[PDB]
């Protein structure tokens, strides 16, 4: 009933502990890769026409208005409770909080006298939101980018899901202020927001994941002049515990398999300095897994997992460093005093009762994180990625002739002239009037 | 003659309006991108072995030892003038006034009572900076890209240059911090730096300009698992001036002249509601490039180039938005006021006094930004590039008793039972210690 079990790590091999912190990496596709080729140059090329033909060949009943109504839209509100309804007016309050806290304070400073120098932000204009369907959608996806998308002050926001769209990614739309949603899903919805058609606007940045072809059609429109730019690349989701002799068992447990019921390529790692930890930790994976109503995929994702056990904390921090996980939690004594030292992670939660679960849907902080390794360079998503820094300087006549001498010195240095004329033209200007 | 033909904006169909404003092409060949495969694949292979092999084909230095040694950097300094070191030290001292006043302020908040989030930053832990070498190499980048790196607090900071790397190169690199510099460039340079060698190490992030080569090989790795990441594309410098009849035609003249001698590629433009200010500049421009040196580079450039006429000064500031140039210089009475109403630029200048001249360096703003009107959705080049955002929370007991009903509620919707049960593990303990 076990696929293996606890990695000492001080056991392991150099070349083992190294493996054991890499990522499993991606087979290409040359077919994904082509058909996506071919679905995005034929929605640029015919529109709605070829979203239809799309849809009439996987939906069964071909989609007729690619535009959700208002009043399908009201319509799916008035089929929601009022708890969930509730519960996401109370997410979205605290998403809101957070990202709101986020504005850029203003940049404006005289570098010397009469040289103000100032960094300013703009909206990124017009941005698409992909949103997966099915069934049981996850629909708090939608509170995570509309809402830092609205406090950015994007001028025009949208959405494409898969049709039929369930009532609750219609009403969480509705609630973020997202002004058009259309019955559109997988690589032809990224091309149809990257590209525009008669009914889908083009938009200059796509936000969200998806499967292996909305993957792929991401990657793709982002490499094309004509295409849009997209929030961060993509990949496998993982959640790495720092546990203590302190710690619960079962809550550790529980945040494991949270991810690992995410989908079968999760990776879920548990490191901690005591074996017992490890061992008890296992025992409760096993025994909360049992339970689970679909526990398939969580299965799968399990033979991925690592519990592994180091000689101390600062050990444990030494390897979470090196992987870099989109998720941390630290279930320790001193969980925040760990934070100054933690140098790579998307998000992290302290403490025990700091579930992932907590972060995924309400804390306020965005659960669209970089996974994959992408923590070494990328944040998580915030309200920085639905605008951009833009510099302004301003020189006076004071400013400018202080100056002047020293751009001259370098512009000749560099042997462009012309840079160095445009600066000897004002000089003599200015002693012509002065 | 042919950048001398002024342009009536609106006498132009919106099919050539929008010919008029695109930057020259910028196809990258199947030629070029094999050759750059190959290079990278045959670096990661074969490193250093691979370097030098190139170190002669592509390249007449025979280079030996890939580092430049702390006594060949010594040497380049004491050849230097003072002048030109003091000239260094201003625009440092600029450049790092202004980036040290872009560090994001702490975000610290409870969205709820006991539930605490925060954001905070982490710097990109190793950073390669490429630069185009030469003769007469543009030195400047380097100040621009080592300084922010310097204020992020990067640990490892490196630097690949052509051999033999200007004496101006090396002296900047020291001035600057950073730690090792490389004989080595193009697509090699970029595969070294992506993979790692015996002698470069792999950095997290590649910064840096260059030419068709080395722009491709970094596209190539930012899009390999076994690469890293880049800045964003760099493209020939470009300039767009809004002029109103207050401007001097000589100003406006050696602006777009400064940027027009970069290279055949680069893209200059005039936008003015008066067609005698439009004639004027363009006599000022023949006149001023007959007196440069690099003159036949920047004809080819003015090819490209257009001298446009619009109806009033709200038009100019419309067209420049739907450009989105690289630099913006707003030569008009009012230049200030028309900055809330610049919605897509780089870079911008506000006056008479402000050359971009100053901004490329010494004024502080950062003059690596985005070309071909990426800046719809990036940002100049600033402290942010070289850091990421993390976020953190920590829920207390009673915030997350708060919260957990929200939590179990979204969670159910969404199916995700894991999730639901990590919540009521955590109530039911806190229950039983009640
Ligand atoms: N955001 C998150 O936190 C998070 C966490 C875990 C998993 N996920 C991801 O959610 C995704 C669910 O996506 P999904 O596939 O159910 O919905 P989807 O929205 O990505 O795509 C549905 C679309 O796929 C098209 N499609 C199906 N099979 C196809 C094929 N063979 N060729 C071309 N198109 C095809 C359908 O017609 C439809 O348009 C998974 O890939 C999973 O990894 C997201
Ligand atoms: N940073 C800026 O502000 C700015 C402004 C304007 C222009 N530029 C750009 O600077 C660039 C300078 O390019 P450059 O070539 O002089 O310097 P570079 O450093 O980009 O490349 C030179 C290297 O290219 C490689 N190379 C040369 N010929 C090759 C070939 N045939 N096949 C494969 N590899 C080859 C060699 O390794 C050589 O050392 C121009 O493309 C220009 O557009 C930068
Ligand atoms: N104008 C260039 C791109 O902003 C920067 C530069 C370097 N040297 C002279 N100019
Ligand atoms: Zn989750
Ligand atoms: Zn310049």
């Amino acid at each position: 009933m076990s696929f293996n079990t606890i990695i000492d790590w001080n056991s392991c091999t150099a070349e083992q502990q190294r493996q054991l912190l890499m990522r499993p990496a991606i087979s290409a596709s040359e077919s994904i890769t082509r058909t996506v080729n071919d679905i995005l140059d034929n929605v640029k090329a015919r529109g709605d026409e070829a979203l239809r033909e799309y849809s009439a060949k996987f939906d069964k009943t071909t989609v007729t208005a690619l535009k959700v109504s208002a009043e399908e839209i009201a319509a799916a509100s008035e089929r929601l409770s009022d708890e969930l309804k509730q519960a996401m007016a109370v997410a979205v309050k605290n998403i809101e909080t957070f990202h709101t806290a986020q504005k850029l304070p203003p940049v404006d400073v005289e570098t010397q006298p009469g040289v103000r120098c100032q960094q300013v932000t703009r909206p990124v204009a017009s941005v698409g939101l992909y949103i997966p369907g099915g069934s049981a959608p996850l629909f708090s996806t939608v509170l995570m980018l509309a809402t830092p998308a609205s406090i950015a002050g994007c001028k025009k926001v949208v959405l494409c899901s898969p049709p039929p769209i369930a009532d609750e990614i219609l009403y969480a739309a509705q609630l973020c202020g997202v002004q058009d949603v259309f019955n559109v899903g997988g690589a032809q919805a990224i091309a149809a927001l990257a590209f525009g058609t008669e009914s889908v606007p083009k938009v200059d940045k796509i936000f969200g994941p998806g499967n292996a072809f909305v993957t792929e059609a991401k990657r793709q429109v982002s490499q094309r002049l004509d295409g849009a730019a997209i929030d961060m690349p993509a990949g496998p989701s993982e959640v790495l515990v720092i546990a203590d002799s302190g710690a619960t068992p079962d809550f550790v447990a529980s945040d494991l398999l949270s991810q690992a019921e995410h989908g079968p390529d999760s990776q879920v790692i548990l490191l901690t300095p005591a074996a017992d930890m490890a061992r008890r930790v296992a025992e409760a994976v096993e025994r909360q897994l049992a339970e689970l109503p679909r526990a398939e995929t969580a299965r799968q994702a399990l033979n991925a997992s690592r519990l592994i056990v180091t000689k101390d904390l600062a050990q444990c921090v030494e390897i979470s460093n090196q992987y870099g996980p989109e998720h941390l939690i630290i279930q320790t004594r001193n969980a925040r005093e760990l934070v100054d030292s933690i140098t790579s992670a998307g998000s992290v939660f302290l403490g025990d009762w700091s579930p992932e679960s907590a972060g995924d849907y309400a804390s306020g902080t965005n659960h669209v994180l970089p996974t994959y390794g992408y923590t070494a360079t990328c944040s998580s998503l915030g309200l920085a990625d639905f605008q951009k820094r833009m510099t302004v300087q301003e020189l006076s006549k004071e400013g400018f002739s202080a100056l002047a001498s020293t751009i001259e010195t370098l512009a000749a240095a560099e042997r462009l002239t012309a840079h160095k004329n445009a600066v000897t033209l004002r000089v003599n200007a200015l002693k012509e009037q002065a």
